[PDB]
């Protein structure tokens, strides 16, 4: 019981959304605002949302490159890879509990 | 890719405290409302609002034991329980392909 509170207590990355982000990200570190929209099938307007709790949160930083081709990269950074993995750790913990 | 939208496009499972609610009633079958509010640290009001969502989705039942000791008990259904595991075992492969 002490380890699905952990869960429940995640709302930042326990959001489904939130969570495919950071999944996305993991092994790619960084990418186009807008590869990521397209990729994940999600509105510019919910992703941007998204984006904003996650870098308030200092699991993602963003900046614009405008080396002429304007363009805002999301980038994970290095906490939230750590906290993606250790919330991802305790997920696959819980499951294996349940025997599927 | 095609896995990782799957599981963000689960918007009743995927939300961190209605899958908490599901895993902790997987194994149980139902329990007391009270019992669930005070093990999984959830307010009535909070507890309340994610059970009426699970319950419109047909993923959980609820009904009044009035046998004369008051009591409104949370139940999983069968289809709640097969969800759960579809999804469970989907964001299981997820996290096995990233190698933790």
């Amino acid at each position: 019981m002490e380890e699905l509170k952990e869960i429940m207590k995640s709302h930042i990355l326990g959001n489904p959304v939130r969570l495919g982000i950071m999944i996305f990200l993991l092994p790619r570190r960084k990418a186009p605002f807008s590869q990521i929209q397209k990729v994940l099938d999600l509105t510019p307007g919910n992703l941007d949302s998204h984006i904003r709790v996650l870098e308030r949160n200092g699991l993602v930083k963003t900046y614009k490159v405008i080396a002429d081709r304007p363009r805002t990269v999301v980038e994970i950074t290095d906490f939230g890879m750590e906290e993606a993995k250790r919330f991802l750790s305790s997920l696959k913990a819980v499951i294996d509990g349940l025997d599927l």
